């Protein structure tokens, strides 16, 4: 039926009230109430430099929404399949089952990409943009985005998109009348690491997160694409890994599902980074090839991590020939990417020390059976490891390995270096290891496993309780873990952060949840690095979380929703 209240705004709160038939007041939907008494409406993430929204919107025609492109070049494709992508980006304003009335003005939408061959993904790539809303004669609207580059073109549709509301007292779509926003991120690198081998995750819901990472200008999509659990990478060059390593013949990533994937990564501005984890973290797949030790070795909390165990063996030389053409199928497929995730993750030595031809290997070299002595076969595998991945993707690129061991940064220049390596951060952000990384030249990407670790708070898988890292981590606590108070003077070699969603209790039933919209909560912190906290941020997270909602995310809930209608009475 028809909506009974509406709302005004009161010391920035919209406060509810009932929409009383004598009042020569114009009546306010929640929405429309809550783009202006919000500092910064209903845009997420908010803008880092003109952040200009006016006082008032108009009645726009859905029907009449027109996008113009207006410098050509090699972007074409993308930037048409962008412009197409538009209308439905602004449809997202209007809730299920509600059609807004075909009336207003119509709307023009001039793209001006001002380097339209600028395509590919860097750590140096301009994603800045800006935006300009104005009236345009008498019954039209002008919006002009204008960008460096076609990814930080397609930002600013984004926020574009973000200025049109929903009158559900009316069924009026409406559109901000006066904008200038200017906008860049903070951080080049602002990604989600996806493990898809501890669990599948179907090519369906790839792309649906890819989708809500555009929506939050997300960039990165690390797929943390085999485990000792599973192998689905399909290369083609060594059939049996994938073959014997996947769970079931359907699940496993074709080259077809992967450049799917990677070219509907690249339309939205997102890089789709492969990693192959190694030494550890390998096991299924590798059967009948002698290449690996200790898989499914027991008691296996005696030899690693977690279930079942099983590392590489360094000192087989076949082992590389492996490795060069695993790398070689992936950069076939994976062709936006500028960086290779190696892992890097925790060896076990009590795993490398209980075999016969390592102790051997080990012995013939001069080395002894010491805990030095398994980092220098370590550096052993990563170094000719390393030369397989150059030649895989034809130059050498940057490199990412975990913070470990291997990494600790009072060795970490033996064999290393901060030119050919990032590190990536599991540690807390007052670990001694972030400052005494940065202070050697490293750059860094924050997954603080204390606010980036998505996985953290269910029930135990082996035995009883709750996992390792448990609680669960809200959207307030990633919100208010800033990079920039980690890293404090060496603040530009970080490259960014990532929420890593570990998948040993996830899949494709859960992916929605376990991401949205607590990836949000990062996005804004990469993108703007505010100053201020989440209470700040509160009101349009839980807009935000609608829109998931709205795109079909089944994002996790944050509040009853009568909070959302009624700012200012839920706190603590
Ligand atoms: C790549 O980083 C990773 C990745 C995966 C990790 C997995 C597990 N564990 C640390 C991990 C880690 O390192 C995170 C640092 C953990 N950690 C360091 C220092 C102090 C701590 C105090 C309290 C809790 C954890 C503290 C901890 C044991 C553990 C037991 C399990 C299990 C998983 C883990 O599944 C079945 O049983
Ligand atoms: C649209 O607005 C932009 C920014 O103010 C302006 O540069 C451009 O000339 C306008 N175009 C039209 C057709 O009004
Ligand atoms: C490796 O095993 C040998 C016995 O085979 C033992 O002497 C040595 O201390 C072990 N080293 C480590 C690091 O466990």
């Amino acid at each position: 039926e028809d909506v009974v209240w509406r709302w005004s705004c009161d010391n920035g709160k919209c406060v509810k009230l009932k929409n009383d038939p004598r009042s020569s007041e114009p009546a306010l939907s929640l929405e429309a109430c809550k783009m202006f008494c919000n500092e910064y409406g209903l845009l997420w993430p908010r803008p880092t430099g003109e952040a200009d929204l006016g006082n008032f919107l108009s009645k726009i025609n859905l029907n009449s929404i027109e996008v113009k492109i207006l410098k050509k070049g090699a972007t074409d494709d993308l930037m048409e399949a962008a412009a197409k992508r538009f209308k439905e980006q602004v449809s997202l304003a209007i809730p299920r089952g509600s059609t807004p009335k075909l009336t207003g003005k119509a709307v023009d939408v001039y793209l001006v990409n001002e380097n339209p061959n600028e395509k590919a993904f860097s750590l140096e790539m301009d994603e800045s943009y800006g935006l300009r809303v104005s009236p345009s004669g008498a019954d039209r609207v002008n919006a002009t985005i204008t960008a460096n580059s076609f990814f930080g073109m397609r930002h600013g549709l984004e926020t574009l998109s973000q200025l049109f509301v929903f009158d559900d007292i009316r069924d009026h779509l409406l559109m901000v009348r006066d904008v200038n926003i200017s906008d860049k991120p903070v951080y080049p690198y602002r990604g989600i690491l996806l493990d898809t081998a501890r669990n599948y995750y179907s090519i369906e819901s790839i792309k649906r997160t890819i989708e809500a990472m555009a929506a939050v200008k997300l960039n990165t999509l690390h797929w943390h694409i085999t485990d000792s659990q599973s192998f689905p990478f399909v290369t083609t060059k060594r059939p049996n890994l994938y073959k014997f390593g996947a769970l079931s013949p359907q699940k496993v990533y074709t080259k077809a599902a992967i450049r799917e994937v990677v070219r509907f990564g690249l339309e939205r501005g997102v890089r789709v980074l492969p990693e192959f984890d190694a030494p550890a973290h390998v096991g299924e797949g590798w059967q009948d090839t002698d290449l690996t030790v200790c898989f499914k070795a027991e008691p296996w909390k005696s030899y690693c991590v977690e279930p079942p165990c099983g590392q590489l063996n360094p000192t087989k030389d076949e082992l590389y020939q492996y490795l060069e053409d695993i790398y070689s199928d992936m950069a076939e497929v994976f062709d936006t990417t500028d960086i290779f995730h190696m892992g890097g993750d925790e060896v076990s030595e009590a795993c490398w020390n209980s075999s016969d031809s390592i102790q051997n290997f080990m012995m013939q070299n001069r080395w002894d059976l010491d805990k030095e002595s398994f980092l220098k076969l370590w550096n052993y595998f990563q170094q000719k490891a390393q030369d397989k991945a150059y030649k895989a993707f034809g130059k050498k690129l940057p490199l990412i390995l975990w913070t470990s061991t291997l990494t600790n940064y009072k060795h970490i220049d033996d064999y290393l270096n901060k030119d050919d390596y990032i590190i990536q951060v599991w540690t807390t952000g007052v670990d001694p290891q972030i400052k005494g990384l940065l202070e050697k030249g490293y750059r860094l990407i924050m997954s603080n496993y204390d606010a980036l670790y998505f996985d953290c708070g269910y029930g135990a898988w082996v035995g009883a309780g709750n996992n390792w890292c448990s609680p669960y981590i809200g959207w307030q606590k990633v919100y208010d873990n800033s990079p920039a108070v980690i890293a404090l003077e060496h603040r530009d070699q970080v490259l960014g952060g990532e929420a890593a969603l570990w998948s040993e209790q996830s899949d494709t039933s859960t992916l929605d949840g376990r991401l949205w919209p607590r990836a949000a909560a990062l996005a804004e912190r990469l993108w703007a690095e505010p100053a201020t906290s989440w209470q700040d941020a509160e009101y349009r997270m839980l807009h935000i979380r609608e829109r998931f909602v709205r795109m079909g995310i089944q994002a996790e809930s944050l509040q009853p929703e009568w909070c959302y209608q009624n700012e200012g009475y839920c706190y603590s």
